[PDB]
C-alpha cells in the first residue's frame, strides 16, 4: 500500500502491450502542462526544458513547430496533421511520436515498426481521455 504513483499509470496504461499485437510504444511519459515531469519510462529519452517548452507553445497555438520540427533528446521528428490544443504528432521514419494535452497533464508516446501511427495515438488519447473525464 502507497498513496499512488504517475508511474503507475505510464508502466500500465502507455507501456502495455497493445491489443494483442505483442507489441508496444518504446517509451512514454506523463508531464504537468507547465513542463515538470510527473513520471517517464525507463527508455524515455534525455529531454530538455527548451523541447518541452516548444510542445507547449505548440498547444497553446498551433502551426509554430512545422517549419523547424519538433526536437526531443536531440532527435528531429517531423511535425504531421495533428489536432488544435488537443494533439501533437511526429514522424521519423517509421517511428514518431504523439503527444496528447489534457487539463493539467500532456502525455506522451513514441513508437518505432512494427507499431503503426494509428496505435500511437491510440494509447495515448485512451489515457489522455480518461484523465480528461476525471478532471485532470
Amino acid at each position: 500500500s502507497g498513496s499512488g504513483s504517475w508511474q503507475t499509470y505510464v508502466d500500465d496504461h502507455l507501456m502495455c502491450d497493445i491489443e494483442g499485437t505483442g507489441q508496444h510504444l518504446t517509451s512514454a511519459a506523463i508531464f504537468g502542462t507547465d513542463g515538470t515531469v510527473w513520471a517517464k519510462s525507463a527508455s524515455f529519452p534525455e529531454f530538455k526544458p527548451n523541447e518541452i517548452d516548444a510542445i507547449i507553445k505548440e498547444f497553446n497555438e498551433a502551426g509554430q513547430l512545422a517549419p523547424t520540427g519538433l526536437f526531443l533528446g536531440g532527435a528531429k521528428y517531423m511535425v504531421i496533421q495533428g489536432e488544435a490544443g488537443a494533439v501533437i504528432r511526429g514522424k521519423k521514419g517509421a517511428g514518431g511520436i504523439c503527444i496528447k494535452k489534457t487539463g493539467q497533464a500532456m502525455v506522451f508516446g513514441i513508437y518505432d515498426e512494427p507499431v503503426a501511427p494509428g496505435q500511437c495515438n491510440m494509447v495515448v488519447e485512451r489515457l489522455g481521455d480518461y484523465l480528461l473525464d476525471q478532471g485532470m
